[PDB]
DNA sequence: TGTGATCCGGAGTCTGAAACA
DNA sequence: TTCAGACTCCGGATCAC
């Protein structure tokens, strides 16, 4: 019964990692998101070799330029994408990089889907056995294991665990451990889907925050006693702007879509009399984001572009008694957490927010963050 | 046959050199 | 002080020998 010890040692290590990151990085438990499965496949296409914020902004640009005229409904007109020339769809996702190659891959995927089934949809893939779905997804040109595992785990709710560069490095550095896939998949094949989802989410966030490739924050890492690099060893990055929290009954939020039932964070107002409103990411996207919105943090807000360009004149009486919270502006998640102490990261993730984007409400497209904020 | 390169590509940080002295 | 190149980012395909 060696496998009895094989699964027990990893389960104890995995649950210790999950419990510790719960206090530091907030609640990463599974919560459903809307959207179809073709959105997830295109997202995994767009996340090949690029940072997460760039890929998410590229998908937002795809949604904005091609708009729709767990509710499994398309947010993007994929028929128009297949109709659109490779040059224009490469222009849409230029900022992500590899625009032309990925545009051709996406057009080929959509064309093959139409040829196979006569319609761009993959809802029936949740009814087939998991292995058949994995083989069908692997049969596509431009998709490999790391992607199809992400698609299955985050969208099809199967039992899967993708091993990307961040996961492998963390596993090697910690007491754990295609070679990494062979070591981990048999040892991590029978666990609850919610547990796999939470582990994956906290692993990617931990790779972004504490355990980076260059100069990991080993001083403030909660896993110092369980690591090997720490065992063997022995600002312009972020701008903080204190803001006000706006209850949904406030007059300023009269025409702001009245949030979402499942959104865990409220609206914010960033005063410079004049203020800019910060719209939460889940509310701004109205759910319906690929891969269960694991591209954003739990405490992530956008910046209203119209409010940023022309701040709204507000009286000081309306915002007199509202509580005050930080936002920790910046340009990327890894940069704004560099050098931060454990208490600061915990406070930011539990009683704080994070903004690295600007959102245009009218066009639903990403915009660069304004100069004064960062 | 099993890696081992070389490609794709924008956007950012970060060094090292070439600079003040 | 300027400043350009290497490197990193939730990766596949195509040769080469
Ligand atoms: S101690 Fe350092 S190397 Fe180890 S897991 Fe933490 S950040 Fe990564």
């Amino acid at each position: 019964k060696w496998w009895e010890e094989e699964r027990n040692v990893f389960r104890g290590r995995a649950d210790s990692f999950i419990a510790r990151m719960h206090l530091v990085q907030g609640d990463r438990r599974f919560t459903p998101w809307k959207g179809s499965v073709v959105d997830s496949v295109v997202g995994v296409f767009l996340t090949q070799n690029v940072s997460d914020h760039l890929s998410s902004s590229a998908f937002m640009s795809l949604a904005s330029q091609f708009p729709v005229p767990r509710s499994t409904m398309d947010t993007v007109d994929w028929k128009a994408i297949r109709a659109a020339d490779v040059k224009e769809v490469a222009e849409t996702i230029k900022s992500r990089g590899m625009n032309h190659k990925l545009a051709e891959r996406i057009q080929g995927f959509l064309d093959r889907l139409v040829n196979d089934h006569g319609s761009i949809d993959l809802e029936w893939l949740r009814d087939v056995p998991p292995d058949k779905a994995k083989e069908y997804l692997l049969s596509f040109n431009g998709l490999g294991l790391k992607s199809v595992e992400c698609v299955r785990l985050l969208t099809l709710h199967h039992l899967a665990f993708p091993v990307n560069t961040n996961v492998g490095r963390i596993a090697v550095r910690l007491g754990w451990v295609e070679s990494i896939q062979k070591y981990l998949w048999p040892r991590l094949c029978k666990l609850d889907q919610k547990t796999l989802y939470e582990l994956h989410y906290q692993m990617i966030t931990f790779g972004k925050v504490f355990c980076t490739k260059s100069k990991p924050n080993c001083n403030a890492c909660p896993m110092k006693g369980e690591c090997r690099h720490f065992a063997s060893a022995f600002s312009q990055l972020r701008t903080e702007h204190r803001v006000y929290e706006l209850p949904d009954e406030h007059p300023l939020l009269a025409q702001l879509e009245k949030r979402e039932p499942d959104d865990p964070c409220s609206y914010l107002l960033a005063i410079w009399v004049r203020g800019t409103i910060l719209i939460p990411c889940r509310t701004a996207m109205r759910g319906s984001f690929p891969l269960n919105g694991t591209y954003f943090q739990v405490n992530e807000v956008f910046a209203d572009h119209a409010s940023s360009l022309n701040p709204i004149n507000v009286p000081r009486e309306l915002i007199w008694e509202l509580p005050r919270r930080t936002v920790y502006f910046g340009t990327s998640v890894p940069t704004i957490f560099k050098g931060l102490s454990t208490e600061k990261i915990q406070a930011c993730f539990w009683k704080g927010y994070v903004c690295v984007r600007g959102f245009d409400r009218k066009t639903r497209g990403p915009k660069p963050l304004i100069a004064r904020l960062h």
